[PDB]
């Protein structure tokens, strides 16, 4: 067996920064930008064969494709080949992180990318990633599943494979889930001994232009809430911290950030308003309180469904990053239509 | 419902300039050159579905994809979501212009990249191209129809989104059509308050290199014919001005060309015998007549008919730009193989 | 008619390098790498139309697609346009070169990119590749069938097709093949009046770094074999010379170098043991002697077939290059799934 699915989905999006150290015009005000923007349109081919014991093959291949016909490659989303059974599954490829897929929970809005952080809870994904790596999942049973995973030395640093000059990048993704009548509660998390991140927190290549060397490298992340009935509700802790691994006065120093979200929705027959809020408390940078990394965001919107294919969504959001003179207020709105084949 | 389509096509063509400029072997001939061509091969996925309210969601994803293996992107070509019904059509994403959508009727033929200009009507279309935008077509209402298409400032100049520093560079597409028993009538045409020129009179992106800022770009196509009972012959007349925008001695001095085609072809059984013939008039170019803007152009060819899906083509084309020892003759041919899926 | 079709295919894979020259850890070993790979995932579309009258339209489109998500491109795998009837099938495209599909018969390995030397044949592949090309295949006729196949001067190098001042880089590919009651034999061979190698003998393109232009490049392969009633063994002979064309103290000196491989595998029931054996003899470089090209290589592994379409795979190999103190030495070993749709 084979099969074909994406799903397309795009909108306008009107946006606006309040940023004192880069626009000159009045209190710090940028002009307000109106978009076309794609949402993230996708494309995918997946399928599976029975294999005679209660094992089945499975693979799939999926691809941003974005209608602004701004993408190349196939196998840059989610892709993969595995077996599942009686054992649960087990999968080698560009996979989701346990992370990455814990986001379903916490993060469910629709924006373009360059509104990701103020029409989206894009802050609280910066921990969330697809890696060559190995994963295993469960069973659900009784209620409990989870997943074990892992990105070897030699696929986080490929130039390295042979010198094991630089220290290992290879790291671990890990989650255990409960779903109970509505009710859901997950951890997800990860470690990676030694790993880099940008300035805005995120994982990058070892040899990126301005990477910073981290060690003891960890995120943890437990959503909880209740999905049933016309009503849904989630709250989510997140913790990362790592230990200053570049060489220097502040190697050995202490990287901390601590990150809660929560999602309303309710189903009023085919239109589900939501609302969300998320913030960031001052990071700890080098064993000292960084208030550049603290924001608020809240977002509202809904969706309207045409079908359980197609909907009409709209959404407006108001973020606020750092503290003082030194902060950064982004506002948007938009408006936007998703078909999923 | 979604659909997997495209075309496959290709063929050898045989070309030669002549230019004394850059050709010193004998009376300024180039070499003759023998390529097998990718002629524009391309795929698709697309659907739609109905939703309850004589609404439908529609939406299709297109890709270059030559036999040659030169490309890569998904949604390189129209790509878009939209909603169809009874008020009309509306779509948006890397849409067709209503420029683009004309010149169904005025250039009926395939040629490699390298021939476009000489095996094709290629220059009367450099003002024809995609654009991340909005579209609305009509109703066909007593034989008549139109389009009105929008592209924003900040899609077409993204970098400047916040900074409203360099002006508008958003523009405005429309059309409007007749038929009526074989007979058709089509004005197209467009407005941009601001753009930016090549040499070769077509727009490129703000901020290209050799990049001319114009003011008030206007374009306007008027095409008449008759496509009925084996008889196809269509009359295209085109008029492009725009004002100097860029700063120096020649800002706000007047841009212009006329270009006129006609093509005609018969349908014999299997067999269609076509010729066209195309003329650019000398453009003003700064406030004054400039020939290397002036061509002329005949293409005769024949597509033969296999079945609805798969022919066989072949033609030649003769052309011949500017005036004088700054003077380019292209001579080609190809033969040809196509088959739509 | 259209049809989607692929392989998945992807593995672990585990590789030692053993090089004094580039790793002064002790012996001149490397570490030992160990990498998720993929095999060469691939993606295709192709079909056919009856045209009428015994003949056939056939185009396919396929594409490299690898579940690590880093390729990108369409039609870069064979694709191409042609017809299909009595006369045999013609063809136009990025077509394999009679030598890339003999060798088939040649190496029947998985492996990635980085593996191809010592978990598969990939020296004796060095003379394979996909060129834009035409290609004529016959008729089986009393267990007969050939090719032959032609690059065009103006596709083998672009840039210099107006003025002919390269000498061509046009080439000439051509098999026979005999199969009789599990027994078959092959020729395939290429000829190109001038080319350009790299130093490990593959073709390069004109005018690439480093590129060695050579003159009356010939590529010469028998293989002969067995492949019936659950036994399979393949013995190939290949034999490669040119001229030196470069401009220096070297040009018209003689280019050349043989090498040989053998394969034997045995069915059991869905087991099938594979081993293999390779060696190239030392080259002849500039009329001398030169054992930096020599090498042996011996590998041995099995298939498990779960189904027709899916396969668990594991290999290990033993590949030495060169002599003395130059030498090279790869181990490697990789456990993989492969999956056909
Ligand atoms: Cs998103
Ligand atoms: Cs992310
Ligand atoms: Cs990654
Ligand atoms: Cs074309
Ligand atoms: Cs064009
Ligand atoms: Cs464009
Ligand atoms: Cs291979
Ligand atoms: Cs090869
Ligand atoms: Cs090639």
């Amino acid at each position: 067996q084979v099969t074909l699915y994406g799903t397309i989905k795009a909108g306008v999006e009107v946006s606006r920064v309040k940023d004192a150290g880069t626009y000159k015009a009045q209190g710090g005000k940028s002009k307000t930008a109106t978009q076309i923007a794609d949402f993230g349109s996708k494309i995918g081919f997946k399928g599976q064969e029975d294999l005679g014991n209660g094992m089945k093959a499975i693979w799939q291949l999926e691809q941003k494709a974005s209608i602004a016909g701004t993408n190349s490659g196939w196998g840059n989303r989610q892709s993969f080949i595995g077996l599942k059974g009686g054992f649960g599954t087990v999968r080698a490829g560009n996979l989701n992180t346990v992370l990455k897929d814990s986001g379903d929970n916490v993060n469910a809005w629709e924006s373009g990318s360059n509104t990701e952080d103020v029409l989206g809870l894009g802050t609280i994904g910066r921990v969330e990633s697809r890696e060559i790596s190995v994963r295993y999942d469960s069973p659900v049973f009784a209620g409990f599943s989870g997943s074990v995973q892992y990105v070897p030395r030699d696929n986080a640093n490929d130039v390295d494979k042979y010198k094991h000059t630089k220290s290992s990048r290879e790291s671990y993704h890990a989650g255990l889930k409960y779903e109970n009548a509505g009710f859901f509660g997950q951890y997800a998390g990860s470690f990676a001994k030694y790993a880099d991140l940008n300035t805005d927190a995120e994982r990058v290549a070892v040899n990126t232009a301005n990477a910073h060397p981290v060690k003891d490298y960890q995120v943890h992340r437990v959503v909880a809430g209740y999905d049933a009935n016309d009503l849904y509700v989630s709250v989510a802790g997140q913790y990362e911290a790592a230990k200053n691994n570049e060489v220097g006065s502040i190697k050995g120093k202490k990287h901390e950030q601590t990150q809660v979200a929560a999602t309303a929705a309710y189903r009023f027959g085919n239109v589900t308003p939501r609302v969300s809020y998320a913030h960031g408390f001052k990071a700890k940078v080098n064993g000292v309180k960084d208030a550049n990394y603290q924001y608020d965001q809240v977002i509202v919107g809904a969706d309207y469904d045409f079908s359980k294919r197609t909907s009409a969504l709209v959404s407006a959001g108001w973020l606020k990053q750092g503290k003082g003179a030194g902060k950064v207020e982004q506002t948007a709105s938009m408006v936007g239509l998703r078909h999923k084949f």
